[PDB]
């Protein structure tokens, strides 16, 4: 590329998820909404990925979903999370080899803080990481130095 | 390459703000949760009778309050809000890299942008980890200087 900003853009475009992921926080689908909330504060995350008895991705839960559940008219804190989780038709994943910038674009478009990183297996998607707006914020800071 | 890095640190908040959402300090916790879903934002800025900033309330704090046992239809937000020793503000003239660092340490999604007036801190913007993420995307597309 011809200018220093173009060289910066080219490098940013090559960054891969495998290098900029966080550890994932995963709960089983039959854990209660209350237990999910406790896990969120225990682990200090704002998103949880939900898996089945084979540890395959079945759902995602955001802090907003849990607040909604907790404050509403129905008693939902006692129910299994699979009642309230976002399901697979509506879940976006990414893989280790994908580009960080393409994931950032998804975060912004889908108005969500985190995506799961998965590995394809014969049983479905195994969760191996998380990439978040916080990860992106860290990349931005690092640019200013080196 | 230092010089490029020196340019990045010169980018300012005014160019990468969002819309702030404000609530009065006497609103119930239930009413503030309602505002948070209506507005679809994750951080509320609390003001006093004089429209002066007195606190902040994140979605986390509201979840903390809701999975508790107080009559939150009763409880005014001043009871649980983070108060004005422990709040980090910024101004439109501040540098985005500075703010980004504060968002990271403090582990919060948003800071209030305020103006310094005759009356005190008046709220004029919000800056978030989404804003920072949008900057990173713009840089990757060569859409800034």
């Amino acid at each position: 590329g011809k200018t220093g900003t173009q060289l910066l853009a080219d490098k940013l475009k090559k960054l891969q998820v495998k290098d900029f992921q966080s550890i994932p926080v995963v709960i089983h689908e039959n854990v209660s909404v209350y237990d999910a909330i406790c896990t969120m504060f225990l682990e200090d995350v704002g998103t949880l990925f939900v898996v089945d008895r084979d540890a395959v991705l079945v759902g995602v839960l955001s802090r907003k979903d849990l607040l909604r559940a907790s404050i509403g008219q129905q008693e939902l804190t006692s129910v299994p999370v699979h009642i309230i989780m976002t399901r697979m038709p509506n879940i976006t994943v990414c893989r280790r080899e994908d580009y960080v910038m393409d994931i950032a674009k998804h975060l912004i478009e889908k108005q969500i803080d985190a995506l799961p990183v998965i590995k394809d297996t014969d049983k479905g998607f195994e969760v191996i990481g998380r990439v978040t707006k916080t990860n992106m914020t860290k990349i931005l800071v690092s640019l200013s130095e080196n």
